[PDB]
């Protein structure tokens, strides 16, 4: 049995390989220790249970949570114990899986890699009475009303031309997260409504090139015409059906589907993608397309290999590296879960929709800002679309859901889809690099209004990095378009995802033998550059912390 | 805001101790890896002949023998984890084609914070060039090339595969091949054993996994797996000059000829084509979506510890996030595969031993291949004839016909990186699905017809999910062998390396989870592993003595 020598072409002796791996890992962990320090989780401080998540617990007939049950939920959230979590009351005893709490104890796991779950933060949510919460909630209502308008008709359809005038008139609107908006405060329906200022999202067609172009997987070429939802029908707008879903009961039935396969061409379609995706499916498709277009090089001439001739990357700076992180970067979901349950615990849009509807009916008196509560233009359209749908044409102002089950049984903020899509977009941009990130997407297209044919897009350069960012914001805002998240869930989850992913990316980069760096553009536009000694820059400026904690701290 | 002992998080640990607690847990995890690893000795087969070593893309003489100083430059490149030193390795062809680049030789030297470090695991020494095991390993690769265009359901009648099976069973070292599928009577049944392995389920039912031939749905897009495949009969690198050009790092002679009709995978050439055009985990990702849709893994999160309780579902842990996260993350096993390829065994590819074989048969070289191969009359006459029909002026060569013009990637043979990653992904799918559901039968199994244009319903065996998951991994490993670029030891040892490594990572993560939970599933060779949060583990119910898992043979 060997000790100081063996057959490997390795400078370290066998009996030191174990110590060197330990030393390296202790140092890495020490760097997270020191770079982290004391991190303070802060929520908006409101105590109203109406603004908190409690879907699936027992509610009275006004959708108001049972006190004892909510206190058992707080018990469950705090203790990271399965058994205590099984003690939380359920509001419907039929045992349907949509009634189960979605893994409330998940956050309490220290992963050995990346930033620990409590090492990052996201901002407090706007309180229920605020002008910002009002405009955020109205925007989810207008998305629901605009679901069947084709994206290319946004500038001429009554619903979206109105949505843009009505939202721009709300006091809180200019304060919405990365809101697309003119300098004069107006909203252009075709290029700004339901958009964000992250790089490339406002340029060109609403839907990312990565969602409408063909992809090849194992020599199988796939055109992305999907099975989509039927137009014009929404769910949970009948009061008893809505209450039953808040109490944890089964959906009223399946969703109506369209008989014709179509490319994604309106918000209902985009929402459909996000209802039937599985973690990184959209980003995986984008990854394959980018590889096929040579934004990422399949033969491995990426990273430090672009400047040399003898070697190609694979495990590092090649497809092994890329597809590994496309899955591994989903680890940011653990931090997303801590934020959802242990910290913010914010009410989903359908729950606030119930509070609103009852307040409008005079059965509750929630303090919503008058910009929503007196928003006649929006509330009359909601009343009308619901009455058209409901038995006996009964009017409700509930938020129309594109799915019978409504939201998943976990808190609104942030969106897990937005956190994981921010992480996947960051992995793609970092491996493709800044230079290739700025090249223009070749032969860009947009689906026709029926989603049956692709039309050649003739306009500004759509950069690879912008189309990757667009893909991520499409997925985030597609959940909003189902009725189950607000813009703050999507924007702040995307940033949470980018920050955590820069931390893991930098951690791994420091271990690699070959000399190399990472360089790429963040969602807000700054260029980050990561170095193997632990240093990093934002637009050329060397940052002061030991580890990346967001652009705001690099000053 | 600042804070110290209290903030708005419902977390028992004060903010100012959360950094400390994460460092403590990480040190304890790294320490468990330190103490469970100890001294690990990397042992290769010890042969010194350069003909038995990888040196594709370096300068060679006209007999394909490596320039000696270039090879010592490559060893220095392998040893030092230095990009600049690796840029000094000589190249045998100046055209600058990307197929000539060395594939990331410094990759192994990176200590990943999670999982087993790159040098903490081993794979067995490769059979030496003169051994009967090597001879039968290489003959199998050649028979796979000769059987490329035979539809799997015609294996029992086609003279090529009927003879392959008998020829291989009569080779002295054949019975000692890695998990070789063979009767107790010593014969190989063409339909159910030829080019198969004894890993659970692989020998049951059709050759191709159900996960590769059934439709998958992605984002509401339903996909029928009819692929663009290679044309029949044509093989490449069978003309000596073309072969030599490829060994010196020159560009491929041309593109591969493709079939005009899209088809399901129905022969070895088609399975090879999958593996030529896949991307790390595309085959398992397709299988993962198929399994999820069949409820072998529950999309709503009723998996792992949630199966026995009513109030909660899994997601980050024991739900789809866990599942898709690990399907990509488990590719981390590729760092260890890279160490074994370059730093430890550095074994020559089948096309390289094929050039040595060819030249030895012609009397231009004198390699000591065992006589079971050098005097295999049945194999030699068929190789000569297929190559004479392919070559322009009908010149005979004994080179191993490749299914692709560029031949192997530019990195050593052992183990197969495709096999190591598919052993890891197979291991992730089984662990998350769990032992009980792993035993459920595939619901609607099929097999493609001989033209690969229609799916025929299969009957007469329960194809378990764990068995079809194992089959897919062995199909991907063996499809590289069907390209002409890997041996069976590359594939089976690669699959087992990927499994051990993944068990180590799965266990490490399991120990962190707040909820009480375990992992329990069946390994490739059939034993049931069960992993516990206190760091202990069992093999068929027997408590293992090591700190950490190091393979079935050490749990005794
Ligand atoms: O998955 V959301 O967290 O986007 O409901
Ligand atoms: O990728 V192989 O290592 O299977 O050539």
């Amino acid at each position: 049995t060997c000790s100081t020598s063996d057959d490997a072409d390795d400078p370290t002796p066998p009996n030191e390989r174990d110590d060197e791996a330990f030393a390296s890992r202790v140092a890495a962990a020490k760097r997270e220790l020191e770079g982290t320090g004391t991190v303070c989780q802060i929520n908006n401080g409101e105590t109203d249970l109406a603004a908190k998540f409690h879907k699936s617990l027992p509610h009275d007939d006004l959708g108001q949570v049972d006190a004892d049950a909510f206190a058992a939920l707080e018990d469950c959230i705090l203790n990271g114990d399965l058994s205590i979590c099984e003690d939380v009351p359920v509001g419907n005893s039929e045992g349907d899986p949509v009634g189960r709490l979605v893994n409330p104890t998940a956050a309490f796991a220290i992963d050995i890699s990346g930033p620990a779950f409590s090492a990052t933060t996201i901002p407090p949510v706007p309180t229920l009475p605020s002008p910002e919460l009002a405009a955020q909630l109205a925007e989810v209502y207008w998305m629901a009303l605009a679901r069947d308008v084709p994206f290319m008709q946004y500038g001429t359809d009554d619903i979206t031309v109105t949505a843009a005038a009505n939202l721009a008139g709300m006091e809180g609107f200019p304060n919405l997260d990365a809101v697309s908006i003119g300098s004069d405060g107006t909203v252009d329906p075709l290029s700004q409504l339901f958009r964000a200022t992250f790089v490339g999202v406002e340029t060109g067609p609403f839907i990312s090139q990565l969602l409408v172009n063909s992809f090849t997987i194992d020599s199988i070429t796939v055109e992305p015409k999907q099975e989509t939802f039927a137009p014009d029908v929404n769910y949970m707008v009948d009061f008893d059906e809505w209450l039953n879903i808040q109490n944890g009961g089964p959906p009223a039935g399946p969703e109506l589907l369209d008989d014709e396969l179509r490319f994604v061409r309106n918000a209902r379609d985009l929402a459909r993608v996000t209802f039937t995706d599985n973690i990184n499916t959209e980003a995986y498709r984008g990854a394959l397309i980018l590889l096929g277009l040579d934004a990422f090089n399949r033969a491995g001439v990426n990273g430090p290999f672009i400047d040399i001739d003898r070697q190609a990357g694979f495990v590092n700076f090649g497809i092994s590296h890329y597809f590994r992180l496309i899955g591994a970067a989903e680890l940011a979901q653990r931090s997303s879960w801590y934020q959802k349950w242990q910290v913010h615990r914010f009410a989903r849009p359908e729950a606030l929709g119930g509070t609103l509807h009852l307040t409008i009916k005079g059965e509750l008196n929630a303090d919503f800002d008058l910009s929503l509560l007196e928003n006649a233009e929006l509330l009359k359209r909601v009343a009308a679309i619901n009455a058209a749908q409901n038995p006996n044409n009964e009017v409700t102002y509930l938020l129309p859901q594109a799915i019978q089950e409504g939201s998943p049984t976990h808190p609104s903020y942030p969106s897990g889809h937005a956190t994981q899509n921010g992480a996947f977009a960051t992995v793609l941009k970092a491996l493709i690099g800044l230079d290739r990130g700025g090249d223009c997407y070749p032969d860009p297209v947009y689906p026709d209004d029926d989603g049956l044919k692709l039309i050649d897009f003739r306009g500004s350069c759509l950069t690879f990095e912008g189309e990757i960012n667009k893909l991520a914001v499409n997925v985030a805002f597609g959940r909003q378009m189902l009725g189950i998240h607000y813009r703050f869930d999507g924007i702040q989850g995307l940033l949470l995802g980018e920050t955590i992913t820069v931390r893991t990316l930098h951690q791994e980069l420091m271990t690699f033998a070959e000399e190399s760096t990472f360089e790429f553009r963040l969602f807000t536009g700054e260029v980050i550059k990561l170095f193997q000694d632990g240093t990093f820059t934002i637009d050329g400026f060397k940052c002061p912390g030991l580890v990346y904690t967001g652009v705001e701290n690099c000053v």
